[PDB]
This record gives C-alpha cells, sequence and structure tokens, in this order.
C-alpha cells in the first residue's frame, strides 16, 4: 500500500529514501509504483522542451517550464544546458581544444572533486572507433582523458550481473546476480528483471559503491532512474544536486542509459538503425559537459564513461534445441538464451540424472553449437560455479547462436538481431572504458583490463577503503595521475627447508625402478653444485615464489629445473625452469621409460611411491619439469626424481605430453625464451581457492597421493622479444593457463585427432591471470624483479586472450 495522497512539492529527486505507506518523490518511486500524486506535476516538468533558443533569453522565470533561460536560472541550478552558449556566447564544450587539467579546479567549498559514472547499456568496445565521426563529445573524453581500447565484461556477459560488478567489485558468483533470471533453491524464490522479487535485499550480496560511499561518510546520489524518465532530466537533476549547499552536495553520482543496447538487439550490434541511438547519447554526454562547464564544474569532476558489455548478431534461426538432444526434456528446466542453465523440473523426480544429460549433450553434432559443462569444469577465468543459484549443469553456447529447450519457445515468445551474454573473453561482448578528469591522466592510452578492477578506482577517486573485492588493488594505478594505492607485497608466511642428501637408496620401498646404474673427480664437484642452487638464477628468474599459508616444503634445485615440493601433498607446489630459443627437445630413452628415482633429500614417509600407481587402473602419473627438455643426457636423470612426479589420468597425459614435447619449445622459438611455472591445483569444492588438505576429494588408489583437479603453467619472457627470457632489462610479457586434470577429452570433440588438432585450442579456452592461479594455489609470484610492484600487478592480472584485432 501507498497513500499516495502526500506532495512532492520541494521533495523533487529526493536523496533520502522514505518508508511505506508515504508517497516517495525519489528517481525510483515510478518503479515501485509509489510516486505522490504531483510527481509527475512537479518533478517531471517538459515544457517548452530541453534547450535555451534566442527569444527566451533573459525571460522572466516561468516555473512550469522544464529548464530555464532566465537570468536567475545559475544562481538557481536550473538552467537549460545551453543556456550560456545560446544566451551568454560561450562555446559548447565539444568545440573547446582540450588542456591537460594539471589540478582539479573547483569551486570553493568543495572537499574533493565529484565523480559521475555515465554507464552506457550495451556498448560495444568497437563503437569507439566505428561510431567515433558521431560521436564527438565521446571522442572529445576519449582522446583528451585516459581510455582503454576495450574493457572485458564478467561472464555471464548480461546487464544485471555486469552492472553489479562494476558497482561491487565482485565476481557475481560472490556478488548474487549470477544472471537476470535466476531461482535460489534456499528462498525457492525466483529473480526476474520485470517484477518485484528483484527488490529484496536477500539477492543482492557483496557492498555497492553508494553504499561503501555513504559508510564513510562521502554522500552518493541515488545512483538508479526509472526507465520513463528523459536522459535530459537524469542530467538536469544530477546537475541540480551539484548546485546543492556544500553540506548537502553528493560526491559522486550515476547515470545511466538503456541505449545502444535497447535498439542492438532489434538490429544487430551494426545495422544502419544504430547511427541514431549513438548520435542521441553523444548528444547527452555534450548536455552533461555543458552542463559542467556552466557550473565551472568542467575542469573539476572526474567522469567515468563505461559499458556493461557488447552486442552480437543473433538471429531466431541461430537456435539448437534441446528437444534433438534429449528423449525426457520435459523432465528438465533451462535457462535458455546465449547461456543455458540446467537443473529438474522436479525435485521429485528420483529418475533425474546429470551423467545422462551430460552425455546426451556432448558432441552430438558434427557442427554443434553449444557445449555442456558441470559447473566445476568451466574454465575457471569465468569464476562462474560456487554459488547454489548457478545450476550444476551449464551450457556453453558459440557465439551468434542461442539455445532453447523446444522450438515452440522460441516464436511462442522472428523479431531480434542482437544478443550477448556468451563467453567475457569473446572480442563482440568487450566493452568501453574511458576517465576524464583531474585524477586521470591526460591523453593516455591504457592496456585492456576487467570491469572487476573498476570499484577499486572509484574508490580511490573518492578517498574510500573498498569493501573486500576482486579487484587487485593497484593494478589500475597507472589510469591515475594522483590517489593511487600504493600496496606492500604480502608477507611469507612458510619458509622453506633447503634438505641436503640425508637417505640411503636402500632406506626407500616405494616400488620404483630405473635402469639408472650407469657410472669422475672434475665433473662429480660440478653435479653437486648444481644440487646447491648453482643454476638457480637461470631458471628462477623472478624470486622463489611466496607461500602464503602454514605449511611444511622443501627447496630443491637440479641442473635444468628449481622446485618447491610439499611435504604434505607429495608433490611440488611449483616447479620452474627456463627454455631458452636455442634449447634442444629430446625423446625419453628406451632404457628410462619407466624410470622413477628416489630423492635421497628426502624422506620415503614424505615421498610418492610407484605400487599405488600400478594399483590404480584409472591413474598414471607425469613430471612437471618435462624430461623432453633435459639440457643433456645426464641431467634428464634429475628429471626422473619421485619428487618431480605428479599423479596424471592417461587421457590427461595426451595433453600435457603435447604441451611439454611441443609447444614449449614452440613459445620459446617464438617469444625468444620462456620461463615456466607448473604446478598442481586442487580446488574440490570450486571456490576458486587454494583446498585444505582436508578438501580433498580424491587420492590414488591405497595411497595419501591426493589426485589435482587442474594443472597451471605461467609462461613469462621480455615484452621485448629481441632480449632473451633470462636476460631481460625492462617489462615482462606472460601467458598462463589452468587446464582441467579430467579422465577423459569429452570436453574436447576431435580428440581421436592428432594433438596438433586440438590440444592447444583446449588450452586458449582454458588461458588464465597469474592472479588466478595465486588464488588457487596461495603463492606469490614475481617476488624478485626490477619492475614497480604496480606494474606487476598489472601484468599478474593479464589474460592472454587469443582473439584476433
Ligand atoms: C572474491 O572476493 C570475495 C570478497 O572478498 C571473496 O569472498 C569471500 O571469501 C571468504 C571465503 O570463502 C568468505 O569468508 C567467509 O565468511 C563467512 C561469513 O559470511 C557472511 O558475512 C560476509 C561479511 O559481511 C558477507 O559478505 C557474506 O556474504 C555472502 O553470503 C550472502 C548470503 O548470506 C550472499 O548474499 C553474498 O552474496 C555472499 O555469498 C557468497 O559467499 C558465500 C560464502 O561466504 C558463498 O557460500 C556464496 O555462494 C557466495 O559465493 C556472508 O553474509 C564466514 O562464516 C566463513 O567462515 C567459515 O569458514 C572458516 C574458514 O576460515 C571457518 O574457520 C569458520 O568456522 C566458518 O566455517 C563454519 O561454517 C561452515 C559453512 O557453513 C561450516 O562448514 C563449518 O563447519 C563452520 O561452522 C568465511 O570466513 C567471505 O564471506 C566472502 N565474501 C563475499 C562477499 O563473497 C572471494 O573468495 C573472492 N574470490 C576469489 C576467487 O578470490
Ligand atoms: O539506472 C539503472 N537502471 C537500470 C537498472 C540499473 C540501474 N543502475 C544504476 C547505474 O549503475 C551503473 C553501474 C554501477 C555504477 C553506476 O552505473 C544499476 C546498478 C546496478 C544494477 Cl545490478 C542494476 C542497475
Ligand atoms: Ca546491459
Ligand atoms: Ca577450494
Ligand atoms: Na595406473
Ligand atoms: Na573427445
Ligand atoms: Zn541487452
Amino acid at each position: 500500500w501507498t497513500a499516495t495522497s502526500g506532495s512532492c512539492k520541494g521533495r523533487c529527486f529526493e536523496l533520502q529514501e522514505v518508508g511505506p505507506p508515504d508517497c516517495r518523490c525519489d528517481n525510483l518511486c515510478k518503479s515501485y509504483s509509489s510516486c505522490c500524486h504531483d510527481f509527475d506535476e512537479l518533478c517531471l516538468k517538459t515544457a517548452r522542451g530541453w534547450e535555451c533558443t534566442k527569444d527566451r533569453c533573459g525571460e522572466v522565470r516561468n516555473e512550469e517550464n522544464a529548464c530555464h533561460c532566465s537570468e536567475d536560472c545559475l544562481s538557481r541550478g536550473d538552467c537549460c544546458t545551453n543556456y550560456q552558449v545560446v544566451c551568454k556566447g560561450e562555446s559548447h564544450w565539444v568545440d573547446d581544444d582540450c588542456e591537460e587539467i594539471k589540478v582539479p579546479e573547483c569551486p570553493a567549498g568543495f572537499v574533493r572533486p565529484p565523480l559521475i559514472i555515465f554507464s552506457v547499456d550495451g556498448f560495444r568496445a568497437s563503437y569507439m572507433k566505428k561510431g567515433s565521426k558521431v560521436m564527438p563529445n565521446i571522442e572529445k573524453l576519449r582522446s583528451c582523458g585516459t581510455h582503454a581500447p576495450y574493457m572485458r565484461p564478467v561472464y555471464p556477459t548480461k546487464t544485471f550481473p555486469n552492472l553489479y560488478t562494476l558497482a561491487t567489485g565482485l565476481y557475481p558468483e560472490s556478488h548474487g546476480i549470477v544472471g537476470n533470471s535466476m531461482y535460489d533453491p534456499v528462498f525457492d524464490a525466483s529473480f526476474h528483471l520485470r517484477g518485484r522479487e528483484k527488490f529484496n535485499h536477500r539477492w543482492w550480496g557483496g557492498q555497492p559503491l553508494w553504499i561503501t560511499a555513504t559508510k564513510q561518510g562521502v554522500r552518493a546520489g541515488t545512483f538508479f532512474w526509472s526507465v520513463s524518465i528523459p536522459h535530459e532530466r537524469r542530467i538536469l537533476t544530477i546537475l541540480q544536486w551539484l548546485s546543492l549547499p556544500d553540506n548537502e552536495r553528493p560526491s559522486v553520482y550515476a547515470f545511466y542509459s538503456e541505449q545502444p543496447d535497447f535498439s542492438g538487439h532489434k538490429y544487430g550490434p551494426f545495422g544502419p538503425e544504430m547511427t541514431n541511438p549513438l548520435r542521441e547519447i553523444d548528444k547527452t554526454v555534450g548536455q552533461l559537459m555543458d552542463g559542467l562547464k556552466q557550473l565551472r564544474l568542467h575542469r573539476c569532476v572526474n567522469v567515468i564513461f563505461v559499458g556493461d558489455h557488447g552486442m552480437e548478431d543473433v538471429t531466431c534461426d541461430r537456435t539448437e534445441f534441446l528437444s534433438n538432444y534429449l528423449t525426457n526434456v520435459d523432465d528438465i528446466t533451462l535457462v535458455p538464451g546465449t547461456l543455458g542453465r540446467i537443473r529438474a523440473k522436479s525435485i521429485n523426480n528420483s529418475k533425474y540424472d546429470p551423467k545422462t544429460i551430460i552425455a546426451a549433450l556432448t558432441c552430438k553434432k558434427p557442427d554443434q553449437h553449444f557445449k555442456p559443462y558441470m559447473k566445476q569444469h568451466l574454465p575457471k577465468r569465468l569464476h562462474y560455479a560456487n554459488n547454489r543459484r548457478i545450476e550444476d549443469i551449464h551450457l556453453l553456447v558459440d557465439r551468434r547462436w542461442h539455445v532453447a529447450r523446444k522450438p515452440l519457445d522460441v516464436y511462442k515468445k522472428c523479431f531480434f538481431q542482437g544478443d550477448h551474454g556468451f563467453d567475457n573473453k569473446v572480442n563482440s561482448m568487450q566493452t568501453v572504458f574511458v576517465g576524464y578528469g583531474p585524477t586521470f591522466k591526460y591523453r593516455t592510452k591504457v592496456p585492456p583490463f576487467e570491469n572487476i578492477e573498476l570499484y577499486n578506482v572509484m574508490c580511490d577517486l573518492l578517498g574510500l577503503k573498498p569493501a573486500p573485492n576482486n579487484g587487485t588493488h593497484g593494478s589500475l594505478n597507472h589510469l591515475l595521475r594522483t590517489n593511487t594505492f600504493r600496496p606492500t607485497m604480502p608477507d611469507e608466511v612458510s619458509r622453506p627447508n633447503y634438505p641436503g642428501i640425508m637417505y640411503l637408496q636402500s632406506e626407500f620401498d616405494l616400488g620404483c625402478t630405473c635402469d639408472d646404474k650407469v657410472e669422475n673427480k672434475l665433473e662429480e664437484l660440478n653435479k653437486r653444485l648444481h644440487t646447491k642452487g648453482s643454476t638457480k638464477e637461470r631458471h628462477l628468474l623472478y624470486g622463489r615464489p611466496a607461500v602464503l599459508y602454514r605449511t611444511s616444503y622443501d627447496i630443491l634445485y637440479h641442473t635444468d629445473f628449481e622446485s618447491g615440493y610439499s611435504e604434505i601433498f607429495l608433490m611440488p607446489l611449483w616447479t620452474s625452469y627456463t627454455i631458452s630459443k636455442q634449447a634442444e627437445v629430446s625423446s625419453i630413452p628406451e632404457h628410462l621409460t619407466n624410470c622413477v628415482r628416489p630423492d635421497v633429500r628426502v624422506s620415503p614417509g614424505f615421498s610418492q611411491n610407484c605400487l599405488a600407481y600400478k594399483n590404480d587402473k584409472q591413474m598414471s602419473y607425469g613430471f612437471l619439469f618435462p624430461p623432453y627438455l633435459s639440457s643433456s643426457p645426464e641431467a634428464k636423470y634429475d628429471a626422473f626424481l619421485v619428487t618431480n612426479m605428479v599423479p596424471m589420468y592417461p587421457a590427461f597425459k595426451r595433453v600435457w605430453a603435447y604441451f611439454q614435447r611441443v609447444l614449449v619449445k614452440k613459445y620459446a622459438s617464438e617469444r625468444n625464451g620462456v620461463n615456466v611455472i607448473s604446478g598442481p591445483i586442487f580446488d574440490y569444492n570450486y571456490d576458486g581457492l587454494r583446498d585444505t588438505e582436508d578438501e580433498i576429494k580424491q587420492y590414488v588408489e591405497g595411497s595419501s597421493i591426493p589426485v589435482p583437479t587442474h594443472y597451471y603453467s605461467i609462461i613469462t619472457s621480455c615484452l621485448d622479444f629481441t632480449q632473451p627470457a633470462d636476460k631481460c632489462d625492462g617489462p615482462l610479457s606472460v601467458s598462463s593457463f589452468i587446464l582441467p586434470h579430467r579422465p577423459d577429452n569429452d570436453e574436447s570433440c576431435n580428440s581421436s585427432e592428432d594433438e596438433s588438432k586440438w590440444v592447444e585450442e583446449l588450452m586458449k579456452m582454458h588461458t588464465a591471470r597469474v592472479r588466478d592461479i595465486e588464488h588457487l594455489t596461495g603463492l606469490d609470484f614475481y617476488r624478485k624483479t626490477s619492475r614497480s610492484y604496480s606494474e606487476i600487478l598489472t601484468l599478474k592480472t593479464y589474460l592472454h586472450t587469443y582473439e584476433s584485432e
């Protein structure tokens, strides 16, 4: 109930929300059907439109008008945005040369530069270049301020997940808005874009920027705008709030535009109808900047122009139907479209089985345009599994396609030509970032970055401490002139042991054998030096990784590689080695095929054993440092140490062996040497974080050898590829992956073919940031470089995407 009989007189776009049944006058009252009776009349004036004209200049104030052109309007803070241009001979902001804003130039009484976030729904990154001729105001913001060529959204690339990620710094699995549509089984409630459930606070986790601000004494404008409030009125409201007395005036504001997304769905991302929506958005930006210039705020305010996601060509005819695959399609519920989420239609149906649904959906049609995954098998870069609102069965849909349950769903709902939601690495899903103002840099291009990083920067711009989030604070310091955040590296928690030779061969009863009984003072001292770390400078190029949790581990040195060996997990946490451009690949000699050698530095009690692998019919083993890249026949024996062995399903060994034998050398050839760090990951609860030992669900049969859920590699070289990886003077270049450790290659439909036709495609899908691997391992990399720490944080957030231009 709303007592709509109260009044909005002197309350128009009030900032404090009043509680029911008292009527509302705020920018969301329309969405709740709760505005006072006179809200349209008083607050949504439209008379005489949005622009001053020559005859209006100096007019007598008529309170009925949408905006004013009378002499008093500047002191009232309610002139039309073009008032000074039409009536006082001023220029439009867009026509002024740009001039560096070295310091904020703010009116008296301003405690800090205000922040205005101008958000545009569906604004595809390539519109910045492709539409630049029809967007002069946006082009000026972009060329004069700080811009990225694109900004990566979060998955799914849908509106509500991305807008709430922008607001919180969190992945959707953590903030809880995991789609535009959701079912929460604990609440037994459904979230939809239409209707009222979405206003219930139980959906919304984390702490959004407007709450962070308010908690820390920084006042915020209300960020949300009811769809029917015209853009011109949104801009005029912001400008009016900026004229409030110092003690009442907010420091942070948001504008939102439903365009170009709205037209993009109807016409496709580049439909000829798209030019007009782009011109109109640019005109709104112009109104804001002219309005700021009139208030003497255009060299005081930081403006962010940012999108939520892009837009792809998608039509009804490119729809896959689950009814062409499943016999039991009436027993499932599908969340459809550019991603699929499947659960049982009825919790009383004990015939429901996810294993048979996945199998029926796997590689069934030659050109199949979606791939099914249990959510824990999704690429870890998507961070899309740790929430009960995310169904166990996920369909990753090819760009340009939809999935639906039955054909009747698609024509009892062709209309549309655009959609979004796909994998957030897809080029058409990328969106925009521009920052303009005193705190941003001048005429500066920055590399693409993820939208999870922006909350921290918005907090920096307002002097706020961010709530705990998934950004890496400091990784965007290169966007900022001042207000940088200068973090310290985390402290190492566990220090390593450096074991020497402590065990005789006969103390081991591991059931392993090796033909290494073939027998020099000159060269004996040399092998001892390698075991003491004499080659460590070559193979450990950026310092040893720091272990950020409590554990017992040993550093082990060898001619060709260094490792940090965990006595708890019975295998390395990390293995580090450098392969020069000139390195040669060799085979595993015949007499060493089944060779595994006790490591006399490490107790039998803290070693793997070969008998366990013999007995475990499903499990084999591989090596972290590859025997194929040994520097000499003699050094190759080190690669067969039991302390370099890790459990690997035979199907996974196909992938790993091809990476080690073929791809590493390929990368060294192309990048002028590479440093590689490889290791295991255990994430049995799919929370993106390192498992403790009591979370491990699978062991090699009969043993305490834990089975990794994933294997990672971090591959680093010199950004200036004219310098070899091991003699690099300047910035670094990285690519990394987190490969799922699966007992089949069902994910790769072409896996019966030679590995040259499918393995690298698999690896690209599972590309990762170093920071993703840090979370999953409790390790901290790049501890000892010559580079600034913020530069290193940016490098740790890099994702190599393998998308073209
Ligand atoms: C991305 O960044 C985020 C933010 O930093 C990281 O997420 C954090 O990770 C922490 C570890 O997973 C986690 O810490 C836990 O906090 C628990 C208290 O949580 C509440 O309070 C906070 C603070 O206000 C709040 O933010 C939480 O919000 C979550 O839950 C609500 C629903 O109530 C949602 O609306 C909201 O969206 C959010 O959900 C997300 O997180 C939860 C987990 O908290 C998931 O289940 C959801 O799926 C979703 O992803 C909460 O309201 C605290 O209780 C935990 O302590 C337990 O574990 C410790 C281990 O130290 C143990 O010692 C304790 O005994 C305790 O265990 C007991 O409970 C167990 C489970 O019931 C039980 O088995 C035991 O036997 C014990 O009885 C824990 O400290 C922190 O909450 C989140 N924060 C957020 C906002 O998500 C995230 O990791 C980053 N991601 C990556 C990849 O780096
Ligand atoms: O105006 C809105 N109308 C459409 C639904 C909607 C709007 N805003 C406000 C604008 O916020 C964006 C992103 C955060 C930073 C400021 O700019 C939202 C914010 C979050 C969510 Cl989840 C949905 C929103
Ligand atoms: Ca959107
Ligand atoms: Ca985990
Ligand atoms: Na075996
Ligand atoms: Na396959
Ligand atoms: Zn859309």
